């Protein structure tokens, strides 16, 4: 409900902005892939007259989508700009030093100080990376994460329209509870902005759930049904429903074609949730 | 004293565990099945506990509502009138237009005391759904009652079962506040201890087991000496596990399927302690 | 964390410690497995200086891990040397007398009574048993509870290194909530004394969630992913991940080969759980 360009948040934009670095091929033929990333304190306006103090990669929460393709060499060029020491730690394979774990290699990157995160794009799936400095509450809940998806080698069957949806919380009063919810940055975003697609088109939805103090997370979408893949990383789907579950750290992908034009309500199936942010619309073109 | 009697606390959780609405029926044009149900939103006291008078906003005058049954493809109306004293909907798990959604805001949105409106789609997908009122705000207005099971049954590829049943499990907030004071199946705390689910010897008990649980983030089901085939939102017809414990989150409902190898007493419950302990546990009786 | 020898626990030791009791060959020809389990009150230091009044089975929190062939005869000789009654409550399948559940057959056991729990060893699968005592949290809460393994009849394909791990917390004070969480029974254990395994290896864990009053655990493991078999009771896998989640009483198997050596750490992915014990590593050689 914050206007993006006062909020410093555009959900809207989040959503198909998949980044899939600079390519260039190594002299194996193999493709590396570069991305700079920075850890900066700012704030953001999250409510109208709430102002959350956000530790953030790149100066957006969720951090920047990161695109790859299954088997590409990767190098994540951090640098911390924050005033707390902080990492980067990916779901995905690597080696122990390039964990992001404080007290491993390179460990805790402190103020001013800048490390390379090299490994492989794999397995393939949907995953994520955040920060992993302890107390690892605040350096998750603060801002630090964003999607991390890797596409299978031979690729996926083609999809119409492809989006990346990271749920989140905020805790801005302190304590150990949420006050406010969303997906993509904002409260209420696209309650006032529907996701716009367009019947019969298959959409593929990347969903990640980093909510921190809250032990579960959903994902319920009005008059439809989508297929739901794990992680990603199966080319078989495990369920057919209108409503899946995470807990912190899990994540999927969700395929689905709208059969109807209109407006379809999408949220958090728990109440609590959705009635403070995790709340919007699909708008279905004819 | 036991759980509160069926004639005195105003539901019935055994009538309700296989009372499949199959509404009424015409044909169309076209060799399809018309299927039509009439549903009133009534303000309703219920005891669900001895001395604890539930104030409930109810469908037909039962927690949980009409468990409506139809089969794949078939033409679907539900005749909604709101009797209450506030605004309601219908809002459906399944496939249908944007105007038939039950969503304030959205076509013809809340409907007003007094007032009606025919919901109209297609039984799809295949499974096992539900039904709930979408008046904001959501939480008072799915946890006073208003909600119910919602099956359809595949055209094809459904072994028959030899005993089929509903399993609502929900939560009463009678103080107040963001929790629960008691649990159930199918409407009344502890019931099936006292009136334990009667099923025969290795015969195949099918069950669709759906959670409404408002507040408390999960929901489990147990069985004990047991072990059953689950199948998620029942929209696939092979099973994602088999087990003798699954969790759902609000929203979440599936089919459990079953042979009871021998006879006896068999508990079940949620496996979250807290839950069992204030009324969701009961017994299955199993025949010889 | 507390060193093994004064907690009173080794959880060490508790992961690959699987008790296939005592077997001798049946008339049938079936082979007849059996386990003494007696249930005693214990102390254990499980945080420096926090002392946990514990119910045990076998004077170890969680009791012990259970292992058998599908298709075994089953008996476990159960006496409550407690000051409570208590009951042992198998997932599996049994005959209504056999279920540990007080009010049917037997029922709950006094102190100084015991009771002989007889079924069959059915489905296949990673299983577990706790106390079926009301009033139940605590009843399960302060220790009474194990894993229950059954191989399947043909076998699995082998494992290099096969564990169990029991997620568990503790309710050291007032409140209805837990003040620590561990696996295998005391909190940071493994940041101290690393899970050793070998780099390219099989390594099978059998994890299950026992923790109370949280309607919700987790396990995830870093640098890496696992094949996940819920309740363990199919051959094929259901998911491939590196982060699961289990209500209490779920359960499963989890295979994977590490292709790096190094620390990796492994913890609940609830963050609260981690920082309050639930939190370790592999060491890959
Ligand atoms: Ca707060
Ligand atoms: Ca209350
Ligand atoms: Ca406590
Ligand atoms: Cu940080
Ligand atoms: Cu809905
Ligand atoms: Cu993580
Ligand atoms: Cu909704
Ligand atoms: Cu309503
Ligand atoms: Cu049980
Ligand atoms: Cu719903
Ligand atoms: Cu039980
Ligand atoms: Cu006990
Ligand atoms: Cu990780
Ligand atoms: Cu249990
Ligand atoms: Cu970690």
């Amino acid at each position: 409900s914050v206007l993006a360009e006062r909020a410093g948040i555009d959900p809207t934009a989040i959503l198909r902005d998949f980044d899939r670095g600079r390519t260039s091929t190594l002299p194996d033929g193999r493709t590396l892939r570069e991305w700079d990333i920075v850890a900066v304190d700012k704030d953001f306006e999250i409510a109208p007259g709430i102002i959350f103090k956000g530790w953030s990669y790149n100066g957006r929460i969720p951090g920047p989508t990161l695109w790859a393709r299954e088997g590409d060499a990767l190098r994540i060029h951090f640098t911390n700009a924050g005033a707390h020491p902080h990492t980067i730690h990916f779901h995905g394979v690597h080696r122990a030093t390039m964990d992001g774990t404080p007290g491993i290699g390179a460990g805790s990157i402190a103020p001013g100080q800048s490390f390379t995160y090299e490994f492989d794009a794999t397995p393939f799936g949907t995953h994520l990376y955040h920060c992993h400095q302890s107390p690892l509450a605040p350096h998750i809940a603060k801002g630090l994460y964003g999607g991390f998806i890797v596409e299978p080698k031979e690729g996926r069957p083609p999809a119409d329209d492809e989006m990346v949806m990271v749920m989140n919380g905020y805790n801005t009063d302190g304590g150990d509870d949420n006050e406010f919810y969303s997906v993509n940055g904002l409260p209420f975003h696209f309650m006032d902005f529907p996701v716009k697609v367009k019947q019969h088109e298959l959409v593929r939805i990347h969903l990640i759930n980093v909510l921190e103090y809250d032990p579960i997370n959903s994902f319920h979408i009005h008059g439809n049904f989508f297929h739901y893949y794990p992680t990603g990383t199966m080319l078989t789907p495990s369920e057919y429903t209108d409503t899946i579950s995470q807990v912190q750290g899990q994540r999927g992908i969700l395929e689905l074609r709208f059969p109807y034009p209109g407006k379809f309500m999408f949220h958090a199936h728990k109440t609590e949730f959705a009635e403070l942010g995790w709340m919007g619309f699909f708008e279905v073109s004819a």
